[PDB]
C-alpha cells in the first residue's frame, strides 16, 4: 500500500521533529501563493525552434546578429543557494512553467541543474534531480535549457575518470538539456579541454567561461595581467567554442573593467557572443551590467525582484524600466514582469524556517578585500549562526585573506573556495598565528582537504605553489603529476549496476546508476528512505516542512482521481516503550498509526 | 533645506525668503514625478521643469536639489536633464536625492555624477537598498580609477558598516525587512514615497491583507486620477491612501460611487485636501464634490498663510507655566 506509508511519514513528522535541520524555530506563512492568469491557446515561439532545426552554429550565428539584447533567468538554480540553501521544492516550481512559457518568449535560456544541485536534492530534500529535470522539459517546449558543468569534477569536488563525464553528458543531452556550460575551479587548461570535448561529443551548444578575480583595471594588480585574459580568450578560441562568458562569482565587475575587457574581447572577437554573469553583492551589479551591455554584451544573467540584491543577481526590472527608450530595445511588457515577481514574493514567505535576512541584513561590502563567493558566504553565515558567532565572525573572515596569501592568490568557486574556508576554520579554532604556523608545519596536523589539495588532484595554479609548505606537510605522500583525470585509471560502471540490482534494485535506470557512481552513499541512503516513507515531492512546503495542524482538514490530490482528504484527530501518550498512538481521519474512514518516539 | 509637497510657488518663496532671513545656507529642492524622457508625459514636460529652475534661481539660492522619493530617475532622464541645466546655469552647484527602491539608484547616481552632478547623497552600507539610498561602498570602490577621484578612506567605511549593523540588532523588534524581504520594481506606476510604501505593505500583512494588497494600489492609480495627476510626497501620499482604504474597506466601485455621490458621505481627508489650506495645485481641482460638502463654509483663496490670523506666542509660555510650566524653554514653547 502507499497511502499508509504517507500517513505514516506524516505521523512520524508529527510526534518526532523534521529530519533536516532547523536553523530558526519559525513557521511558513499562512498564505496561499497566487497563480495569475494564463492564455488558453499554444505557447509563441522562441528559440528552441532554431535549435531543433539548424545546429548551434546557426544559433550563435542568429545571436550574434540579433538586434538588441537578450537575457535569461536564472531565478531556478543560482537565487536558490544564493539566499537561500536552496531548499526549493519541484512541487512549488511546477506552477509558474505553464505561465512563463506562455508570456516570456523571448529568453536566451533557462537555469535548471547547479553546482549545489545534486546533493541538496538528496540529502535534505529526498527527491530525484532527474525527475525534477524530466517532467519540466514537457512543460517549456520553448526556452533551451541550461546547466552548469565542472571541467574535471562534474558536479562533486574531486577529479572522475573522463568516460564517466563523458556517459554523463551524453545521458543529461538525451533527457533534454540543451545547453552547457563548462568552467573550472581554476584556470588549468586541460580541464576545459575536456569540458568541451565532452559537450561536443555529446552534441550541443558548448558554451566557455573563465573566472574573474581582481581588478583587472589597476595597474597595481601584476598576477593576473590584462593580456593574461586575452591569451586564454585566444586559447578558448582556437580550441573552438560557440559563447564566450565571463563568471564573475564574488561580483567584483567594476564598471571600468566591464568597458575596457568588454571592448577588448570585442575588438578582436567581431564573431562570438558574450555572455555575462555577476552575483550583485556589493550593490553595484546593475551599473556595470549596463556598461557592459552599452560595449558589447549580448546575453544578460538576470533573476526576478523577489529574490535579487543582496547577494543574488540584478532585478529584471531595472533592466526593463532602464532599457526602455535606448537603441537596446529588449521590447517585453513589464506588466507580466510584475505578476511573475509577485508569485515569487507570495511563495518566499514559506521558506522561512532558514533564510539569509537573520544577521546579513542588506547587502555586505568588503568582498573586494575578502573576496570570498556569494555561495559560500551565505554558508558561512550559516555556521556563523550555528556556533552562534558574533565579533568572532569578523575574526573568521580576518583569517581568510592570510589563509588564501600563503597558498597564494588564487582564483576560488566551488572547490578552492571551500578549502581555503576549512583551511581558515582550522587555524581560527586552533587559536593560531601565521608565523608560528609557518614555522612549525611538519608536526603540525593539517585537515586532509588541504593535503589533498597540495597533493595536486583538482590541478596546478597559474602562479604556481609554495614548495617549502607542500615539501613539510606532504612528508612522503603520493603525488601526481600532469593532468589528474588522464592519471586516474577508468572505472568500471557496469558493477555499480549489477551490485545496485543485486542489493536492492530492481528497476534501476542508467541515470540512477550514475547518480548511485556519483555518490553511493547518499544515494543508498536515499532510496532506503524513500522505500521506508514512500514517494516524496508530491507534498505541499508547509506540510512536508511544519506538518498538518490538529484540528484541521486538508486536502491531499495524486491524480485525476486518487483525491484523498486528511483530519488529524488526537495523539496518545506513551504507553509502555515509547509507543505513540495517532488517529487520523480519511474521506470516511478512521485509522491509527503507531508511532516510535525517538526519546525512548 | 527648503521643500514644498506642491508646486505652489510663494509657499517656496516664503520658506526661503524666512530661511534667508533667518541667516545660513538655503537651497532648494524640486520633487521629480514621471517620465521626462518619455514623449507622451505632457504634464511635466523638460520645459516644466524649466521654468521652476528659472524662477527658483531669479529668487536667489545658493544650491540646487532634485528630490527623488520613489526613485524613478532613469540614467537617460537624468544625463538629458543635468545636461539642459548645466549648459545654462554653469555655477550653481547640482545636488541629487534618490531612493534605491526600484533597484537602480546607484546606476543612475553613478551616470549623473559623470554627466553634470557634483553632490550625491548616499546612505551607510548595512543602513541601505530594500527603499533606502545608495550604499557608500559601491560609491567609493567604483569611482577610483576615475577622473572623478572620489578620494575617500574606504577602509574606515568598513568598520563604519559593522557598527551598524551590530546596532541594527537592538531594534529587531520592528524592520523592514521582516516585512519586505527584498527590494520591490512595480513603483513607476505607483510612485509611491518610500517612507509611506513600507508601513503601508507593514499594515496590509498585519491585518492579514497579504494577497489583499495588491487592491489597495490598484486603486492608487484612479484615487489620484480622481484628484488628478499630482506630484506626491508629504501629504497626498497618505491622502490617497485614506482615501483608497476607505474605497477597500467599503467594498465599492468606482463608477457608482462617483454616481450616487449625493447621499455618500465624503471622507474628511479629501475634503480637507481640496479646500487648499496646502495650496493649490497646477490644473486645479474637481469642483462637485467641494460645493456638495464645504458649501459655504470657510473658503480660502490666494496663500493660505497670509490669510490666517498670525497669533502671539507670548501667552503660550503663560498658560504652559500656570498649567504644568516651571522652567519653560522657548524651544518647549514652540514645541507645545
Amino acid at each position: 500500500n502507499r497511502a499508509q506509508k504517507l500517513l505514516h511519514y506524516l505521523g512520524h513528522v508529527m510526534v518526532n521533529g523534521p529530519t533536516t535541520p532547523i536553523p530558526v524555530k519559525a513557521s511558513p506563512s499562512p498564505t496561499d501563493p497566487v497563480v495569475p492568469a494564463v492564455p488558453i491557446g499554444p505557447p509563441p515561439a522562441g528559440f528552441r525552434d532554431i535549435l531543433l532545426r539548424e545546429g548551434p552554429e546557426g544559433f550563435a550565428r542568429a545571436v550574434r546578429n540579433h538586434p538588441g539584447l537578450l537575457l535569461m533567468d536564472t531565478t531556478f538554480r543560482d537565487a536558490h543557494q544564493s539566499l537561500l540553501a536552496t531548499r526549493v521544492r519541484t512541487h512549488d516550481l511546477k506552477k509558474i512553467a505553464p505561465y512563463v512559457a506562455h508570456n516570456f518568449s523571448k529568453l536566451f535560456s533557462m537555469e535548471n541543474w547547479g553546482g549545489a544541485t545534486f546533493d541538496v536534492a538528496m540529502r535534505f530534500l529526498y527527491e530525484c534531480p532527474w525527475r525534477r529535470l524530466q517532467e519540466l522539459r514537457e512543460l517549456i517546449p520553448n526556452i533551451p535549457f541550461q546547466m552548469l558543468l565542472r571541467g574535471a569534477n562534474a558536479v562533486g569536488y574531486t577529479n572522475y575518470p573522463d568516460n564517466v563525464v563523458f556517459k554523463f553528458c551524453e545521458v543529461a543531452k538525451e533527457n533534454g538539456m540543451d545547453v552547457f556550460r563548462v568552467f573550472d575551479s581554476l584556470n588549468y587548461l586541460p580541464n576545459m579541454l575536456l569540458g568541451m570535448e565532452a559537450a561536443g561529443s555529446a552534441g550541443g551548444v558548448v558554451e566557455a567561461a573563465i573566472s574573474y578575480t581582481g581588478d583587472v583595471a589597476d595597474p597595481s594588480r601584476t598576477k593576473y595581467s590584462l593580456q593574461y585574459y586575452m591569451g586564454l580568450a585566444e586559447e578558448l578560441v582556437r580550441a573552438g567554442t560557440h559563447i564566450l562568458c565571463i563568471k564573475d562569482m564574488a561580483g567584483l565587475l567594476k564598471p571600468t573593467a566591464c568597458t575596457m575587457l568588454v571592448s577588448s574581447l570585442r575588438d578582436r572577437f567581431p564573431d562570438l557572443p558574450l555572455h555575462i554573469h555577476t552575483h550583485d553583492t556589493s550593490g553595484a551589479g546593475v551599473a556595470a551590467m549596463l556598461a557592459c551591455a552599452q560595449a558589447g554584451a549580448d546575453v544578460v544573467d538576470v533573476a526576478a525582484d523577489s529574490m535579487s540584491g543582496m547577494t543574488s543577481q540584478p532585478s529584471m526590472g531595472a533592466l526593463v524600466a532602464c532599457t526602455r527608450g535606448t537603441p537596446l530595445d529588449t521590447e517585453v511588457p513589464m506588466e507580466r514582469v510584475f505578476d511573475y515577481s509577485e508569485y515569487w514574493e507570495g511563495a518566499r514567505g514559506l521558506y522561512a524556517a532558514f533564510d539569509c535576512t537573520a544577521t546579513m541584513k542588506s547587502g555586505n561590502s568588503d568582498v573586494y578585500e575578502n573576496e570570498i563567493p556569494g555561495g559560500q558566504y551565505t554558508n558561512l553565515h550559516f555556521q556563523a549562526h550555528s556556533m552562534g558567532l558574533g565579533s568572532k565572525f569578523k575574526e573568521v573572515k580576518k583569517a581568510y585573506v592570510e589563509a588564501n596569501q600563503m597558498l597564494g592568490d588564487l582564483i576560488k568557486v566551488t572547490p578552492s573556495s571551500k578549502i581555503v574556508g576549512d583551511l581558515a576554520q582550522f587555524m581560527v579554532q586552533n587559536g593560531l598565528s601565521r608565523a608560528e604556523a609557518e614555522a612549525q608545519a611538519e608536526e603540525l596536523s593539517f585537515p586532509r582537504s588541504v593535503v589533498e589539495f597540495l597533493q595536486g588532484y583538482i590541478g596546478v595554479p597559474h602562479g604556481g605553489f609554495p614548495e617549502p609548505f607542500r615539501s613539510k606537510v606532504l612528508k612522503d605522500l603520493p603525488r601526481v603529476e600532469g593532468r589528474p583525470g588522464a592519471s586516474l585509471p577508468p572505472l568500471d560502471l557496469q558493477a555499480l549496476e549489477k551490485e545496485l540490482v543485486d542489493r536492492h534494485g530492481e528497476e534501476v535506470t542508467p541515470e540512477d546508476v550514475l547518480s548511485a557512481a556519483m555518490y553511493p552513499d547518499v544515494f543508498a541512503h536515499f532510496k532506503d528512505f524513500t522505500a521506508t516513507f514512500g514517494p516524496l515531492d508530491s507534498l505541499n512546503t508547509r506540510l512536508f516542512l511544519q506538518g498538518p495542524k490538529i484540528a484541521e482538514e486538508f486536502e491531499v490530490e495524486l491524480e485525476r482521481g486518487k483525491t484523498l482528504h486528511i483530519k488529524a484527530l488526537a495523539v496518545s501518550d506513551l504507553n509502555r516503550a515509547g509507543q505513540r498512538q495517532v488517529f487520523f481521519e480519511l474521506n470516511g474512514q478512521l485509522r491509527s498509526i503507531l508511532v516510535k518516539d525517538t526519546q525512548a
